[PDB]
């Protein structure tokens, strides 16, 4: 079948990094396969293949002249329906064609984001990665002479007011990354991507649903039609002038196909839906945590005016890749703090693992 | 089928270089995949096979006289039109071949870029690479010591003056790198290649208009066709001297074929009309932070006369290879530099992100 | 179908050597694939099959009669030709099988380059681009102090009667390599392999212009003939003693193979003449920065006699290899020296770009 | 087909040894593929398929009655001769069987050879090789001291009995490896697999020819044959007795099946006569220069009695794997020197290119 | 077909260890493949396909009513046998799926050998390998000096009684490896793998051999059988009460297929049944050089009453690991001493071959 090339043409399958959320993995998945796997299903060994359409042809016609009389209808399809009003079963003949160009629709935007956003983003993703991976050293090899003066110390001069000054000198700072992370937050280069590529898929959706509703829902229940041939040059003939009782065979597959259609995207749409919704709120599920570190705080520092900007897909994609090897590490750990008092836990649970 | 094993033989798809810009091979897959496609959507699975031609026999005749009736007229397609002007519908029985033929004509240009331009062109874009990597440690590894003269000191005499013999010494100048791009830049043995890759498929795709104008276009809505058997050792009979309406089956096939070559052509054409149109302007929309760098400067120098020449050509593929690994670092970096100024910021961020 | 199993088995595609020319590749990959495709082309679902040959049986015949007669004539293709001389068209019958022979014989020089060649030219390749390696830090290595010493010199004790004795010392000499190429020279072993490697593609070249003069090109315009069927226990029956008019349905395919088989090998023979004769003349395209290097001027200085030599096919199987990932170096940078002169350019860009 | 996955199966292609000869690799590639592709090219779509056997049933029978005529005397291929001999044309059905049976008996005796001696050939390889490498640093690391105490001395004192005692020191010996060497050379354990491979091999080919000449050679020109069908509960029915001209319509598939198998075979014997042949005779090629190395004149040595001996298996292995990357050296390059006279080009050539 | 994707997805082909014997794969690769092989050669292109059951129709009945009568017995293979009982047939019809349902049963004792034996083993065999390793530098690290003090001695007092410590010193001895195999010896449970899953080969070929001899053996020289089809609603019918010399059409492959599946399993029992008495005795075919390497005598020394342990099936996978990289060294080698004598040739080939 031509459905099963197409299929890894399509819909098949840096070094470290998830450029693709698994909503949005799922979504493109079952949006590119749906059609393809109609379009198999109907056409296919499952049922039955033949001829698509069957006529009565009168006891006097021998075989040649039945099946031209069969055959010169399929590709005429043209029901002459006195319920002289002249109706078209065209869709019958194009129900195949237009599943694949339906494949071709929901490809479009994966290409665009795979185009127009996927360089930027990975090298954004590269540099903000790199620069965080030198914040673990950072923390426990030079906040380490807090408790070794803590001791032989008191509440106020030592942790209150003695880490004041190692916090703002030049180990705890991030100056490069603080001005990118600025500069980027006022971009909004790639957010315009994400919007488009949700926008085509909602957009592709409805026009599904307007050809399935304009074009389908009519001739539904319909599996008998009356056609002509004496129209040309076999009008000067002695026989029938209208055909009687001509009968569509795969009327069941076509029901099943428009009834799947419907159902896969209405169940698909709510999910678009969600993953469009996800940009406009500021996520701040973790930055308890965040707020401590010496580079990670930066990120939940700038969390302020509108939510769509750059700096919110960055963040929502390095979320997915921070559990990569390295900070798939202490990073990780700290869940066993969730409830002064990080004068020693805190920093014994920091110290103990070093590495 | 056929267009299963040529697919992966003609668009299938060094280490580190990149000598095909995207829309070149996005322009390749679509010119050479779309006669393929075609070709397979033709004559597969979803549209039902068989006779491609069918005639009305009379009742008189057998099933096996009636086969050879309708079998000797698909090879010799000649309709006896009557509006004796004897007219030919060859195309119906040559559609597959020619897009074949298509399929192997538009594969011939990249070839050309494969066995003219791939050598030259990659032994030069490694020799630029290996020579701009060594630019890193001698900015920062020797300009470094501006600001730490500069404190103690005044306007002219540490930024205005001190800065103009360390750039003129034996740390900063690139003579073997000037002379080769000054070398490089006379040459034109390179731009022809381009060229000639652009116009091959320019004239193809006049070509394939001139063939769907002149020999289609013309049986296009016509379906039924007369044709003759006494014209041999057959004359010799008692029976129709001329058959009598015999139609072609796969007229839709034929017309939805035509309709999408002609549409996927004409959508084409502005792409590549562009790619040939990149390469007649000097491109200058990074220069600004090329023109300070130590051997990056040189690039922006040697901009002068006309555009044609291999220096273009070289920069527009090493402009794609800017960001492999190691210039994938800090020159993508400086876009947070985007409105004396440079007295620290231009130094304090080259200082602080070095490695 | 047989010849899709067949293509990967005969024309698919050390560890740094090419022991093929890109020429011998295009047209050992032509002449091997074009009867294959050739063959795919005319027995696929591109034209419709069926029935080879068709007969006009009496109305009186049933159908296993009708088959009966038609199937005992194609494997008994004879025409009982009036204009009582019997004519054979057995061609037809043998169209496929002659393609297959062909598509054995154009590989059987093949095999015996990879089994007479490539061993013997495999270890003399990998010998002396070792040998020639090792030249490059021995004129940049010894050779340095020489403008070192010319500041404090003058023109003859320096620079013409100084560089005398340092490119006659145990540095620039090597002799196992000259007497390596000297006993190379004589040798005659390998150019046997070349030769007859590209007579036997002439010779099957030669043959299948015979094979598709003598026997094709007498039935190409023929596609009726009269067959009979009483010539044995079938004698003794009252029917027709003469078969009336059976027709040859796929000779379109038959002229279309003819044509084009006869294209290509005309398109081919030009080639494989042109590299034939490669090999009668000794090539110093690039002799002129040859005869200055250390190592490199030995191969530039035996040059003499009969350019028919294993030196010839050594040196133009190098010069393939020259720019593989080490000699792809300065070597390939001598191209901005070509319009005493050498005093300073050849000393500083050989002193400049080291490693 | 059923013969696709069988050739991968069967036919298809440590680390660094070759336990095969090029041309036993020949000779099991041709012997195990020619059956294959015969069976292949005799029942696939080069040659139109259908109904094997055709018979001329009377006018008043129908189909279905026809049918069952021509089905039931395909698995009763039995010709009721009148030249009431009833002779059997069997071998028209066994035609395919017998070729895959042909295919498997030509597998037997690879198997042996990968199951008798490829573990023991390749444990003494290993051995051996290892043994040898040592050799290259005990020739001109040791007898370095040669030439370097020639020029003060004179012809009888350092270099006909100087060189007597440094031959005989505990740096040239191998008495491991010699009495190795003289071990294996009394084994006889892996000369009889090579002798029963070869003997199987021929063994087959006989056998092939008695049943292509007791069995076939008989049934070639005959294409017709009489049956019967009233020899059973059809006996009591008014129609024919005895079928009238039943024809094999694939005979000349069967001649040219038969054509190619014998024609093959006839082409292998030699091959395989001058492959058991090889292992008669000592091989001194080549001993000339064996016999000055150190470790290298022990294999020159023992060549004694008859050359039927584990130690000729051996030395021919190892021939062939004395290229590989360590040995693929200055022992390949050891072809200058073929025309005292050692004095100084045997050891200049030995010092020079040391690595 | 349906035999293709089974094949390799049951017969397809840590890290260092052998995990299966030579014969095991043997005979499941057999037992496993013969089905498949037979069964894909039963229903496939080398024996012409279409309707297994013909059936003589009166000439009055059309093509569908023959259609009907012959396939409304193939569902309903009963004869009405006269020589009124009536006999079946069904095996004809089940002789496609039983064949399958063998391929699963010899499957089944593989998965258990696959699923627990095969971690244990795997971890003993690692541990027994590690453990010997270190056995190589402790015969010549340690008894290097016995003839380092041989010479200086006499018979008794160097190497009669000498060797009596340093053979009971803390370089010999292993403690530990001997506890485990002590612990080994005794257990179980492993033996009870190896028993089960040659007892589930030999219960099966039982089956089969029942199998085939009560259902087959009596319908194989039967091809012609009388049925019924009034025996429902078309009793009330006027035509043949009950059908006339219906024929088995497949009969051959039937008998082919039986006698296959019976010389196979009658060919494979012996190797099955030599595996099983593998097990029954203690191997001691070169205990005379294992009882006098350091680490290597234990395991000879442990040789005492029943064979039926986990230390045989231990040795036994042993064996053919012993020669991997490591043990495929020395250990090898030590096939020269074969015939007080070990004063010097036992040491001195110790001390030749270090590394």
């Amino acid at each position: 079948s031509l459905a099963h090339t197409a299929a890894e043409y399509m819909l098949s399958d840096l070094k470290g990094l998830r450029l693709e959320l698994p909503l949005d993995r799922i979504v493109k998945f079952v949006a590119v396969g749906s059609p393809l796997l109609l379009m198999s299903l109907a056409f296919a060994q499952e049922f039955s293949s033949g001829s698509p359409i069957s006529c009565f042809s009168p006891s006097n016609f021998s075989i040649r002249q039945a099946a031209y009389v069969d055959s010169s209808c399929w590709d005429s399809l043209l029901h002459h329906k006195q319920d002289d009003k002249m109706k078209s079963l065209w869709p019958h003949k194009a129900l195949p064609y237009s599943l694949l160009a339906l494949a071709l629709l929901m490809y479009l935007p994966v290409l665009l984001w795979q185009y127009a956003a996927v360089p930027a983003l990975s090298s954004d993703l590269l540099f903000i990665i790199s620069e965080l991976d030198k914040s673990y050293n950072r923390s426990i090899r030079l906040v380490q002479h807090m408790l070794k003066i803590r001791q032989k110390s008191s509440d106020p001069y030592v942790f209150w007011n003695e880490l004041e000054k190692a916090r703002k000198e030049r180990y705890f700072e991030f100056p490069l990354l603080e001005r990118y992370l600025a500069c980027k937050q006022r971009s909004h280069s790639l957010v315009a991507t994400y919007l488009l590529r949700n926008s085509l898929l909602l957009i592709f959706t409805s026009a599904t649903y307007l050809y399935l509703g304009h074009f389908h829902l009519d001739v539904f229940f319909q599996e008998e039609f009356s056609c002509s041939i004496k129209t040309g040059l076999l009008s000067d003939e002695t026989h029938v002038p209208n055909l009687i009782t001509c009968r569509l065979t795969s009327l069941s597959i076509f029901q099943i196909v428009s009834l799947s259609s419907v159902a896969i995207y209405t169940i698909l749409v709510p999910v678009i839906i969600y993953n469009l919704t996800r940009l406009c709120r500021w996520d701040k599920r973790l930055l308890s945590v965040y707020e401590m570190l010496p580079a990670f705080d930066l990120l939940s520092r700038k969390m302020l005016g509108c939510p769509i900007n750059d700096l919110n897909v960055i963040l929502l994609f390095l979320r997915a890749n921070i559990s990569e090897l390295i900070s798939f590490s202490w990073l990780s750990v700290l869940c066993v703090l969730k409830d002064n008092i990080d004068t020693v836990v805190d920093f014994m649970t920091l110290l103990a693992g070093l590495e």
